[PDB]
């Protein structure tokens, strides 16, 4: 019940200082690397995009792991959808990237290879930081830093396009009844990002809207003053934290076979945004209703698992839970675990 969930939230707060201290160390190294790249390199136009769980104020664990995005301002990009994937594209131009062009198409593999080598090069001049390599993951994260051989920092390179968003997003970002049609128009005037990502041989890039995800989470109410005063304290962020923690704790129980390896915090975050669409009123997220609101989040996530459908919040035809991405057996296994936990008041949360 809600008392147990409040106790979980209190336990998560115990880690706040370790996470923010580690975030400061990451920022020091990231800033140093950025300055090396901007001064003189093939990536002079690089900039820091402050996106991800820490900047959304929902990173509640893993102080030795951070995800960082670098953006690269590029001239006007023309996109070509890869097959009917909706989220993966070839990048053409209508420039300082000609080196990575093959014909008209900007090569993600060439850009990624240059990026990794250049970062390796600059890191040799930076204190107690080394480049390590994790699983390629289609090209994003591009490269991993290890700081004082403790903190792993995944760095993603993203091209910034200031053009209007691709057609596949036309029916996405269904925030009109929650955050307003005015806000949806405002957000769609912002740039979008392209991250090098294999689509599952090809030089494809995947759309990224991490900056918009941050904006929503940090300005998340129907009321503009949601969470700015004691009368409008909602539980949206608490629910996302509890959903992330639920998944983390379930994965912890299968560290041997890693049966839940295909599931990510991004799945939980995406499902959470859909529940915000379904429950657009701040009165549907009253902090006094934490237990009901968390149940709303858990039951919607269960629905996604059972129906094998979790639409990307910005690209509705990109199904994160399609059997091409996550096998049916894994989704059924997670359904059984979450079903049991929900029916028993989340004993995974017991002390
Ligand atoms: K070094
Ligand atoms: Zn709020």
């Amino acid at each position: 019940g809600a008392s147990k969930l409040r106790a979980v939230l209190e336990k998560l707060k115990l880690s706040r200082d370790d996470i923010s201290t580690a975030a400061g160390m990451v920022k020091g190294v990231v800033d140093h690397l950025l300055l090396r790249l901007k001064c003189d390199s093939a990536f002079r136009g690089v900039g820091l995009l402050n996106t991800g769980s820490y900047y959304e104020h929902v990173k509640i664990s893993a102080p030795n792991e951070f995800d960082v995005m670098f953006k690269l301002e590029v001239p006007r990009i023309q996109l070509e959808e890869y097959s009917n994937t909706r989220a993966y594209y070839f990048v053409k131009f209508k420039n300082p990237l000609s080196q990575f062009l093959e014909g008209e198409i900007l090569s993600a593999s060439k850009m990624l290879s240059k990026f990794r080598k250049i970062i390796k090069e600059e890191i040799n001049d930076i204190k107690d930081t080394d480049v390590i390599m994790k699983r390629k993951r289609g090209g994003s994260p591009a490269v991993t830093l290890l700081i004082s051989e403790k903190i792993s920092v995944d760095i993603t390179l993203a091209l910034e396009s200031k053009s209007s968003w691709p057609a596949s997003t036309q029916e996405g970002l269904r925030i009109q009844n929650w955050l307003s049609a005015k806000v949806r128009k405002q957000l769609r005037l912002k740039p979008f990002y392209l991250v090098p990502k294999h689509a599952k041989q090809e030089e494809t890039w995947r759309l990224s809207f991490s900056h918009i995800e941050k904006e929503i989470l940090n300005n998340h109410g129907k009321s503009k003053t949601c969470c700015e005063n004691k009368e409008e304290k909602c539980c949206r962020k608490d629910c996302l934290k509890l959903m992330k923690y639920l998944l983390e704790q379930l994965k912890e129980r299968f560290k041997d076979k890693k049966h839940l390896d295909k599931f990510s915090s991004y799945h939980v975050k995406t499902a959470f945004f859909h529940v915000c669409t379904q429950n657009p009123q701040d009165s549907q997220w009253d902090r006094k209703d934490l237990g009901l609101c968390f149940d709303n989040c858990v039951t919607y996530f269960l629905q996604c698992l059972r129906t094998e459908k979790l639409e990307n919040y910005f690209i509705p035809e990109f199904n994160l839970f399609s059997s091409n991405l996550i096998d049916k057996r894994s989704k059924e296994f997670l359904t059984k675990q979450i079903e049991y936990e929900r029916n028993n008041e989340f004993p995974v949360f017991d002390e």
